[PDB]
Order: structure tokens, then sequence, then C-alpha cells
């Protein structure tokens, strides 16, 4: 039997996995998006269902001034004696913290702040003797030596027990990071990422008889990389190991699907899966001797997408994210039952701090995304529409606005410093359907006059100008509904009747 | 003593070096630019003076349909018994050929076509017994196995002697290429590039007692790479080895100076230098154990930029290139003595085939480039100016044109599919000075009214949107003078009085 990589498509980086009985739970990084840290469930490691998010309250997730270069970085999920622990970094605060839960269907605790523990990629390991270890990277604010650091931790107080020690510098790649400590057959293994989360990404491993080392580098490191290859999956690493309940071993990790030349990616880093075998001399090998594929053999794993939101519910679906903490008064599912009402502010898609926007990830190269908007702008600055958004300097949008006292539908783009109105047509109806067809190379922007059903191709836009390589940061493209008054509060409300996401 | 890398700054890739006595000659790839294959001279390996180009006649250099993804790929320069040989690929023709010279101050021969020898990166080696070997890559048109191929060659007839054989597949990196065969102390060494000429680039080496092998991989391959590092020099490889006349060994090779995150480069691949030491077990080591730097120790090498063209000469300087073969009638240094006259055609900077343009490489991050233009356009399509140009979809320009019967100075940009007029101002004089200040992040576009000396900042543009990563191809940014009629022949002539390039 076979599965396909990625196993979780779209913007789902830095996967960390946790087994409880015969069920599996998995978390990814979310940066400036709210709610933060999606969490998934699976019984077979291949098929994942999103259960929700871990960070859903402003007290858990302070995103003021966060951008797609900051906010929430890699999270690690662990379980001990009925309690789940989620440990991560808010890079905008430069703070590491834990939240806890005894029930993933409920909400998580308030943060337990780890005072004095810097760096990124914090991880926890519950040792068989009852000791608990925190492992992480060098602290850039203290200007520490590059490498992996560790201490015993008291999980109640959020405080270190004894001393913080350097345990490994890695093999010599850049940015030794993503550390996870495991104990298997009488050896401690330290699994890390090196080379940076771009084309030099690799996974390396070390071992010792003791939790703090000294650690010996695996003689065939790196144990997983696509560096110096032209494989369709690139930038592979940030692995976390799990033992399936049939006894076999697996890793989850992220990778990209770049297109064009030089390679460029716009769906973010996506969660992948590969098997592990243990050598006779006691080292793990991932995949086909350090390389993986799009199509994989499933071993003994038991093998087994149209999304339509009409906004009838008064709870938002788990697809939707906001840019930083939502200003809650500017969204309503109750003010006009069966529509989403949005109040645009002075802030635009060019601004980082709390623009009126709700969005969901592009999870497929080929897809058609649409919405129906009612909007009658009162002034020329006023605008509402549908956006393809990477970050504040990289986004395309089709929208209704007003220019010299006439209503127009527009295609607008922000690419770096370029802000351009690509096309403009006069429009005469109170509602409009926007419709975007995505393929690997371009987005086609159309609008429909709803009562006639007539469709009009307004323009197109390249995917590669929204790619992470061009745009910066650590994220993937979102499809978003938004409103703005372009420097003033938008006096007209925007109402969205529904949103459809139809992958090929 | 110390030198700085790169030793040849700006767009100078795939360097191949050749010693004759106590002097050194070096060539680089040029793609769609004409004249093709620049050639440099040095006495110390650090300081290079451009002597001219190797391919200066249409019969040598057929560039119709060539773009910055095609045209002339890596060249190799060799010397035997008073005769220099230059061997390279015209990828647009898919043909490999040699040109010869007995005097580098003169012109080279007509091409000797190597019938049936495909692939890229052809190289020559003159063995101590008098045999001559051609070495190259797999032929994509025949769909051959990835690797390095070799035959004995008859240099008169341009024909293979005996059989073409696969001699090495490399260590397992992508795109094994840039092969050079050497014989040193009784061993043949095969030096190659792997991993692709981007962030996975590396140099690897193999050896044998026989010219066709079997070849044994160096046990510490790769012998030069910056893959999986954050060093300011990236994408290092395509090396060629030389023995200096004091007995010490050196390699030239290319690398990039990327900026931003993810890393992006706009000065092209630039020629670098590093020392070689030979191990006791008979393997070469480049640099500081496989890594190099911006600042290097010069060993015993004997250690030691404002460019102003007023167009008074009737020969073009060696700074200037055209996009493909120039249409010679559309440029004149004699029609108006002391100016360059240019006749714009229907073709624009958006078109690949022979737009009216003359340009020179950006060789410094920080520089000020200027020109003085006389231009009085007769119709609204007519345009002449100064361009910052990467390729047909990636260029910025400040120009004089006409709109609804008025003369305007404009800042225009083409970025992917986006074509935008960023700013426009009415202009009232027959001449204008355009002036561009470059720094690592942006270009600032100004104009000067010459008789008043008043200066006006028209706009700015990001460097990263012209980067190779964004734009495609294998080249660096040029500063260019151009004219066009935007779909029609330009009825007005354009005259440029001078051009200044002032690095910081
Ligand atoms: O994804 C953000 C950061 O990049 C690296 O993957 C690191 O492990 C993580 O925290
Ligand atoms: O620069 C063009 C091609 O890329 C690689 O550097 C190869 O060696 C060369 O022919
Ligand atoms: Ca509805
Ligand atoms: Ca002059």
């Amino acid at each position: 039997m076979e599965y396909s990589n990625p196993v979780i498509k779209g913007f789902y980086p830095d996967p960390s996995i946790c087994r409880v009985g015969s069920d599996y739970y998995l978390v990814t990084s979310s940066f400036q998006y709210f709610p933060g840290v999606p969490i998934f469930h699976s019984t077979n490691l291949i098929n994942w269902n999103k259960i929700g998010y871990c960070l859903i309250r402003p007290s858990q997730l302070m995103l003021n001034n966060a951008t797609n270069r900051s906010g929430i970085f890699a999270p690690t999920l662990r379980y001990h004696e009925g309690i789940f622990y989620l440990i991560t970094t808010n890079v905008t605060l430069k703070k590491n913290f834990i939240v806890m839960s005894e029930d993933l269907q409920g909400e998580w605790s308030e943060p337990i702040w780890i005072d004095g523990w810097g760096g990124i990629d914090p991880s926890l390991f519950f040792d068989n003797d009852g000791k608990v270890y925190i492992t992480g990277t060098n602290d850039n604010a203290r200007g520490e030596e590059l490498g992996i650091y560790q201490a015993e931790i008291d999980l109640k107080k959020g405080s270190i027990i004894g001393e913080r020690k350097l345990i490994w510098k890695g093999t010599g790649g850049s940015y030794p990071e993503a550390p996870h400590l495991y104990k298997v057959n009488g050896w401690y293994y330290l699994l890390i990422a090196e080379g940076g989360t771009e084309y030099g990404h690799m996974v390396t491993v070390a071992r010792s008889k003791y939790p703090f080392g000294p650690f010996e580098s695996c003689p065939f490191n790196p144990i997983l990389t696509h560096r110096s290859t032209n494989h369709p999956l690139q930038a592979i690493g940030h692995a976390d190991i799990v033992q399936y309940h049939d006894g076999s071993w697996w890793a989850v990790f992220h990778g990209t699907r770049p297109i064009s030349y030089p390679p460029k990616h716009h769906l973010g880093r996506e969660t992948c899966l590969a098997p592990i075998k243990w050598t006779d001399d006691g080292w793990p090998i991932i995949g086909y001797n350090g390389r993986i594929d799009i199509k994989m053999d499933a071993g003994y794993l038991p093998v087994k997408e149209i999304i339509e939101d009409d906004f009838n519910s008064d709870i938002f679906s788990t697809d939707w994210n906001f840019i930083q903490n939502p200003r809650l008064e500017h969204y309503s599912l109750k003010g006009r039952p069966s529509w989403l009402k949005m109040r645009g502010t002075e802030k635009t898609l060019n601004d980082i701090n709390s623009p009126t926007f709700i969005g969901r990830r592009q999870e497929h190269f080929v897809c058609n995304v649409s919405t129906l908007l009612e909007f009658k702008p009162n002034q020329d600055n006023e605008e509402a529409g549908l956006t393809v958004y990477m970050n504040e300097k990289h986004h395309y949008e089709i929208a209704l606005t007003k220019k010299n006292g006439r209503i127009n539908v527009v295609l607008k783009k922000t690419v770096g410093d370029i802000q351009v109105v690509v096309n403009s047509l006069e429009y005469f109806s109170n509602t409009i359907i926007f419709s975007i067809q995505a393929n690997p190379e371009e987005y086609k922007f159309s609008f429909v006059d709803p009562n006639t059903g007539q469709t009009y191709l307004l323009g197109t836009g390249l995917t590669t100008l929204l790619s992470t390589e061009v745009a910066g940061g650590f994220t993937g493209v979102y499809f978003g509904l938004y409103a703005t008054g372009n420097g003033k509060v938008c006096t007209a409300p925007a109402f969205f009747d529904w949103f459809k996401y139809i992958p090929e």
C-alpha cells in the first residue's frame, strides 16, 4: 500500500507528534495567525483531521506587532500521565511558555512562562525514571554559542532545576535547532535540524548513554536531506519521531513543493511522513537511506475536500484565521443572520497591525475559491473583497470600491514596493461574486453579476511573486475576505454570504 | 597579505583559467549578451584586467531567440604549443564548438563545430603523452544517464577519436557538470560540480591511474561547498585549478553575494579564488577545509574603478554588451560625432529578440550610474532612457516619452506580469540627465534639468524584485541605454552624450 507526501497539505510547518494509546496528535507553527497552533488527530499517521487550535485566547497569544517573520515559531506536543503539554516560543515577545490540557476537545490552560529560558524550538522529554528535561536552542538575546541546550525542568513552577548546559553543537551546519531528546533501547538520541529551513535543510542525529552527553554524531549524518538534489520536495527537516502501536517507527517533518527556476514555493512548508529503520549498530535511518518521495510505501499502516461555509453558524469554522488578534467588534455572524458582517478600519492589507481580514490556507496548487459580497461603499477610499495574501507586501485582491463617485470592481496588487490597480470596471449591482481559479503558475480573477450569472475575467497574477522566496517570512498563501477604508474607517459595512473552496 | 573575494565582481560565472608562462588568462559565460565570453588577464591571480571578448562576430555567436536562460553557457580556455582553445556550448543552437587563437590581442577563428558531442560544460585536456581529451556532461537531447562523458578528440577536424564513455556519475548530487581532467604527480583528477549552481552547489573530485578510469571518489567529498551554511558567499562551485609559477596551487570558481531572507542575489555569480593544498594521501583540499571567505590569505601571491564614457571614440568600449546580436544600423558613433545615436524599433525591453539597448554589468552593490540624453519624441509610443535590467520580465527604467501630446519623464517597471508606470512628470527641455543611486536594497531614480542643474527624485525600486531568484535565468543586473517605439518603429532618434559608472 502507498500514501502521498505531504500528508498535511499547505501551510503546516515544524510538525510535532504525540501518541496516546492507539491515537496520534500533531501540532504546527502559525506565526502571526490567530488562532494559533493547529492540532490534528490521526489513527494511521497518514490521514489527519483538524481538531482545532491550542492558542485561542488573547492571554495565550499576544500578537501585537507580529508579522509572517515572527509570532509563534515551532511547537512541541507531549503527554504524561493524562496531561498534554504544548511548549513553544512567541518570538515577538521573545518568551517561551507551556500550556496544558487534560482534554483536547476542551481549551488549554493559561501560559506557564519559562522565565530565563530563551532560544526557539523548546521541547520536552519525560524520562523513564520520572525526570523531565527541557531542550532548546541558543539564546540570541544573550548572544550564546550556536547549539542545543538542556536542563531539568519543574513543570508546575515553569522553572529550571539545576543548570542549563550545552549538549551538542550539531555536525557543523548552520542553525542547529528543532531538538528532540528520546530514549530507545538504552540509548538517548538527540535529533535536530541543521542548515536552515530552506534548501540546505537537513536532519542529523547524535547519541549518548546519558541525557546530557557527551553526544556522539551519527557517522552517516545527515540522516535526512534533499540538499543538492532536484527532487520535487525540498527543504526537508524539523523531524519528530513516533513509534506506531504495531511497533514500527516513523518520523514526521516538513518540506516544500517549489515550482519554477530558481525554485520558489507558495503553499508553505507542508507536513510529510517517512518510515524509520534502526541499524544493527543502533542508529536510525529515515526513508530510502536519507531521501524520501511524494509516493511512499505505507508499511503496515492501515490506509484509507470540497469546503463550503454559508456563515449560518455563529461559531467560526476551524478553517478561519485572522491577522494577529481579531478586533472582535469588527466581525459579526449575528448582526445580519446568515452573513458575515465585516467593518473595515483605516488599516489595509499593506499594514501589519490588525487589518480587518479573515482567511484560510491555500492547500492545493489547483483550486477555485469564491465568495459573495454585498457592499455599497459611501466614499472613494472604501473597499471590500477577496484577497490572495502572503504578507503585507505581497498580496493580490479583487474588490468593490468607489472612484470619483462611481462603483468599480478592481484587481489590485501589492508586490514589494509596487502598489498597482491592474484593471478597473464599473459595476452596477449591490452584490457580486468573486471567483479565483488557481493553478501552479497563476491566479485568474473573475467576477459574476449574481442575478444574471454573467462572468467577467478581470485579470491574472503570478504565483511566484507571492512565493516565500520573494516575500519573506515563514508562511504560505491564504485566501481572505477583507474590508478597509484606506486610511479612514470604512463607513459602509461589508457582508459576505458564503465562501467556497473547491480543490481539483 | 590578503585579498578579497570575489576577485572579479559582478556577472562573471563559470570561470576557466589558463596559465601561459608567468601570465594568466580567464573566461566566463555570457548567455544572451553580445559580444560573448569575456576574457581577462592577470599576473597574480587576484587582479584581473578585461582584455576583450572571444566571440565578436555573428558567425561565432548566433543569439537569435536567446534569453538569460540560454545562449552561451560555461566556456573552457586551454593552451597548447602557441595555440589557445576556447570550447563552449551555444545552448540555443544546442551545439558545442571550439574557436582558436595564436594571439589574444587579435580575434579568434571561426567556430570548429564538434558534430555529435552534446551536453554542456565541454572541456579540453592536453595529456603529457600528446593525446587530447574532450570531457563534458550528459546529452539531454539523447536522454542519457546523468554524468561525465569523455573521448579522445582530433582538434583539426572537430571530430571524436574512438568512443564516447561515461567516466563518472559523481557522488550523487544533482547535475554532475563542469568537468575538468588534470594529471598531477602520476594521478588523473576529475574535478566536477554537483548539486546545481544554486544553494546546493558543491565541488567534488575523483582520481584514477588512467584517463578513462575507473574513478575513485575522494573520501572527504565535497571538497568545496557552502551548502547548509549562512555564509555571505553562497552557491560556490564550477572550479578550475591552476598552478602558479611559484609552484603553489589555486582554484577559481564562482559564488553569489545574496541579501535579504530568503537569500536573493542581483549581481550574478562572481568569480572567486582560493588556495589548494595536497594531502599526503594525494587529494586536493580547497580553502579552509572546504570553506572559503570574503577575506583570504594571499599566500605568496604578489598583491597590489570610476568609468566614464563620453562616446568620442568610434569603437565601443569593452564594458558594453547588446541583447543578442546588435542590429548594427540602429547604433552609430559617427552620425553625430561625440554622441551615441540610437534608433528604437517596435521591440521593447519586454521583448527578447533584438531590442535597441546597450548595457554594462552592475559590479558593485553601491554605485551611481548616469547618462545624458537628447530626445524629442514625435508620437506617444516613443521612449528612450536608462534601464536597470535583469531580463525581459524584470527591469526598471527612467525615460523621456510623450503622453497625449506632452513630453513626460517616467519611471516604469516590469516585474513578472506587472507592467506599471510608477510616476510621471511633465518635462520641458531637449536634454535630460538620468541618475540612479544603487544600494543593496534599492535603486533611487532621479533626473536633472541640465542647464539649471536642478535634480528631482522620481521614485525608487527594490533590488530583490530583479534578483535571479525572482526573475529566472543565470545572469546579473545590467545598466542600459535604450530606445523603443512600443510596437512601432521610433521615428525620433535618441542621442546619448555620455555614461558615468561611479562605484562607492
Ligand atoms: O518555522 C520557524 C522556524 O524555522 C525552523 O524550522 C525552526 O525550527 C522554526 O522555529
Ligand atoms: O552557468 C550556466 C550553467 O550553470 C552551471 O554553472 C553549469 O556548469 C553552466 O554551464
Ligand atoms: Ca449565508
Ligand atoms: Ca559625448
